[PDB]
């Protein structure tokens, strides 16, 4: 039939598997193989729609449900294996665009899972239906292995995946690393065209402590290649205040980070003890800087931009200059703050975008420039644009835009900008806990003065961000 993999649409990292014929989901499945799947006509109907799903390693045994349970099972040649073993593939019961699947003997009940088990449950609430829904990634599935020059991709590109950072390395892959929707671990994946981000198979890296520093909330990690070593440079607060944030490092010297031993290499220390976040790095002119956010007591705001000289990648040296503070009214809705700073260097200029504003539709994102030639190090430097530079467009549907990361297209002629927006105004509760803000992306145009034009953000859909030009 098809080969395929079954991917959770609640937990997106996660697939079903063969885990010594139990059938569970599970993130980071090896051997691969036990989450690969062959979709042939359904034992018990060959008619339209009905499927059996076949075990690739183990040719004969296929998903089947006894006491509600699931097992991979050798086909016995019985009707009744055929009819546990048949499902009638239906629009997703949590989105019709993903899939579900309905037995065949019990049509009212649908392949489901629960404490990572696979089952076959009536589906009665809205969290019922996120567990009985999956992603079919199949032969016809953008195929994150495969080059391509031109960025054509559908919005949202990664659901659920917020503070998107992407970074183009010269083995020809972006690497992108989100915050997740629990805040939990570091989550990587890899692909050769941003799309191919949508179907790829993220690994978790690392996940939080039990006890202690890096216990709390795991937010905005950024993986970088910085003098022939992978970093990961994240923000972690304590297992007894989840708030009490502080900015850490992982270090990976093996070339595939995905495959690679990542090592603790504890906290990246500022020059005092605050809520710390948001970190990236740059390099210009032979010194290395960090960008990041942090609180300072004597001032009302959640977090301020400073910048520092770093020494190696794993620590600043002198001081560390504020560069900006939220003072315009739009960066002080629901509170004041600058986060998530993104680096761009053009034109003879270093731009540095941040967010501000709370985390709801109110959050979008203003640009500091300074020039490329001076003292980086000086606040006046720096300039903030008078007004947000990406923001919530309602014609379009976006809502809450930010944390944006900067990559290229694959031939680095133009700049493409990552970021996360939700597609739906209002939202319930505390925001931190709405998980839909989802990664997208476009491009940035240029001004003719120099300045970058981030736009308004895309409605969803196809967006063809780069066309290679080619020359007469
Ligand atoms: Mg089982
Ligand atoms: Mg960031």
């Amino acid at each position: 039939g098809a080969i395929a993999k079954l991917q959770s649409y609640n937990y997106s990292h996660m697939y079903i598997r063969n885990a010594n014929f139990d059938v569970r989901i599970d993130d980071n499945v090896t051997p691969e193989t036990d989450a690969q799947w062959v979709l042939v006509p359904g034992l018990a109907n060959s008619g339209e729609g009905y499927v059996s799903i076949q075990s690739v390693d183990h040719l004969g045994y296929y998903l089947r449900h006894w006491n509600y349970d699931f097992r991979l099972e050798k086909n016995d040649g019985t009707r009744i294996f055929a009819e546990d073993a048949t499902f009638k593939m239906v629009p997703g019961l949590a989105d019709p665009s993903y899939t579900s699947f309905q037995s065949y003997n019990y049509p009212t009940r649908y392949i489901r899972h629960y404490n990572y088990l696979l089952r076959l449950d009536e589906i009665v609430t809205a969290l019922d239906r996120e567990d009985a829904t999956f992603r079919v990634i199949d032969s016809s599935s953008v195929d994150p292995d495969k080059a391509d020059d031109s960025v054509i991709v559908t919005n949202p590109i990664v659901r659920r995946r917020a503070d998107p950072w992407v970074y183009r390395h010269t083995d020809g892959y972006y690497y992108m690393t989100a915050s997740v929707p629990e805040y939990d671990r570091i989550e990587l994946r890899r692909s050769r065209t941003l799309q191919g981000l949508s179907t790829a198979t993220p690994k978790t890296i690392w996940r939080r402590h039990s006890s202690g520093i890096m216990g709390g909330h795991i937010w905005a990690p950024e993986i970088h290649f910085i003098d022939g070593k992978w970093y990961i440079y994240f923000s972690a607060g304590t297992s007894t205040n989840y708030f009490d944030i502080r900015l850490y490092v992982l270090e990976c010297s093996d070339s595939n980070p995905l495959t690679g031993t990542w090592v603790e290499k504890g906290q990246l220390k500022t020059n005092w003890e605050s809520f710390t976040l948001d970190a990236t790095t740059f390099e210009h002119n032979g010194t290395r800087y960090l960008v990041w956010a942090q609180k300072d007591p004597k001032i009302a705001s959640n977090s301020n931009i400073y910048i520092a000289k770093m020494n190696g990648p794993l620590a600043i040296t002198g001081n560390q200059v504020m560069i900006s503070t939220p003072e315009y009214s739009w960066e002080k809705i629901g509170y004041a703050v600058n986060e998530g700073p993104a680096v761009l260097k053009k034109n003879g200029k270093i731009f540095i975008t941040f967010s501000a504003s709370a985390t709801d539709a109110n959050y979008c994102m203003g640009l500091l420039t300074a020039s490329d030639t001076a003292n980086l190090l000086d606040p006046k430097s720096w300039h903030k644009s008078p007004n947000p530079v990406f923001q919530s467009n309602p014609s379009t549907g976006q809502y809450g835009p930010g944390h944006n990361s900067f990559t290229t297209s694959p031939d680095g002629k133009v700049d493409i900008m990552v970021y996360h927006a939700r597609n739906y105004r209002d939202i319930t509760g505390d925001p931190l806990y709405d998980p839909n803000r989802h990664t997208r992306a476009q491009i940035v145009n240029w001004n003719a003065d120099g300045t970058p034009d981030f736009g308004i953000p895309v409605a969803d859909g196809t967006n063809v961000i780069y066309i290679p030009p080619q020359t007469p």
